[PDB]
């Protein structure tokens, strides 16, 4: 496989970027030069979010006032406006406002045995962008991922129906998958393997 070996410094820097997340907000969806975007104001901060992939046809044009956003600034720039990719999901329904789901979370480092950790899911519609960032954040902070040459491995998200979502730790998550979302009520097990 002829894939660019991402520097662990690059992966550390990207996955340490501050996150802007808000639930039940308004975004205005539009198409600009054949590409789909959603604009959101959070605390007088402007974000333009690319809807590339599946999320492209999930939102209606114009006002979407039932959304949750997980915003990460792409690039290193002086521009005030945030440019983020995916992480736009449907907000929880009223019966599910206080919703908590605790899937199994295990983190395995090298040849060591997996270590269980408490992980809480609050969303019915959760993006791979959010799960990817938050699981890599835990692996970085507690198990030294992207330090001392620890740059390889996998994230495995297993659903109640047996379907699995795998994320390669040696690369950033695929831009197309940042807009993909799964049923948070259906996440059973999570494994973060580092090598
Ligand atoms: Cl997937
Ligand atoms: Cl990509
Ligand atoms: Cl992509």
């Amino acid at each position: 496989t002829e894939v660019k070996q991402q520097s662990e410094s690059e992966l550390k820097h990207y996955y340490n970027k501050p996150v802007l997340e808000r639930k039940n907000v308004t975004g205005y969806k539009y198409t600009e030069k054949g590409k789909d975007y959603i604009d959101v104001i959070v605390d007088n901060q402007y974000s333009q979010i690319s809807l590339v992939g599946s999320d492209k046809d999930k939102f209606k044009d114009g006002d979407n006032s039932n959304i949750d956003v997980f915003i990460l600034r792409e690039g290193d720039s002086r521009q005030a406006t945030n440019y983020s990719i995916g992480g736009v999901t449907k907000t929880n329904s009223q019966p599910f406002i206080d919703y908590i789901h605790t899937p199994i979370l295990e983190i395995k480092k090298g040849k060591e045995e997996p270590q269980s950790s408490l992980y809480q899911i609050y969303k019915e519609d959760i993006s791979l962008k959010e799960l990817d960032y938050r699981l890599r954040e835990r692996a970085i902070k507690q198990h030294g991922l992207y330090s001392n040459g620890l740059k390889q491995g996998q994230i495995t998200i297993t659903m109640k129906d047996g379907k699995s979502h795998t994320i390669d730790l040696s690369q950033k998550l695929e831009k197309e998958r940042m807009g993909d979302s799964i049923d948070g009520r259906q996440i059973q097990k999570i494994l973060v393997e580092m090598k």
